[PDB]
């Protein structure tokens, strides 16, 4: 198991514009297109992302290409973030994947916002960090995915995904 297979299980794959759990226009492997309500504001963002007139549908290859970019950008965002970087550096390889997953879903700003949990992770207080991460809108809105991520932070193994 690796970050790619982990996010592929959490986000699924859809070749046609769809709405995410929050109601936003998305395509492929969790690639957010726009927070705007218009499918007309979404279609152009999609064409611009792919480099072609797509008419709202893309191929598997195109989806995977957006995915590689999005994972690369998540990592690079963590490393440029003054609050995230020190946490990431402190972690083992499995748990680093868990932080990348959070960043991919909620963005760097959001994650950097979990001040207390981040401090607990850095101190390696696993059980306490898992309890604090659960007290969030994130966990209440997407409980099954959140529990998988949380379990990965608590245990440091890929069990929740096996
Ligand atoms: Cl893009
Ligand atoms: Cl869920």
């Amino acid at each position: 198991m690796n970050i790619f297979e982990m996010l592929r299980i959490d986000e699924g794959l859809r070749l046609k514009i769809y709405k995410d759990t929050e109601g936003y226009y998305t395509i492929g492997i969790g690639h957010l297109l726009t927070k705007s309500p218009s499918l007309n504001a979404a279609k152009p963002e999609l064409d611009k992302a792919i480099g072609r007139n797509t008419n709202g549908v893309i191929t598997k290859d195109e989806a995977e290409k957006l995915f590689n970019q999005d994972v690369d950008a998540a990592v690079r965002g963590i490393l440029r973030n003054a609050k995230l970087k020190p946490v990431y550096d402190s972690l083992d390889a499995v748990r680093r994947a868990a932080l990348i997953n959070m960043v991919f879903q909620m963005g760097e700003t959001g994650v950097a916002g979990f001040t207390n949990s981040l401090r607990m992770l850095q101190q390696k207080r696993w059980d306490e960090a898992a309890v604090n991460l659960a007290k969030s809108r994130w966990y209440n809105q997407t409980p099954n995915r959140a529990k998988r991520v949380i379990t990965t932070f608590r245990t440091g193994t890929w069990d929740a995904y096996k």
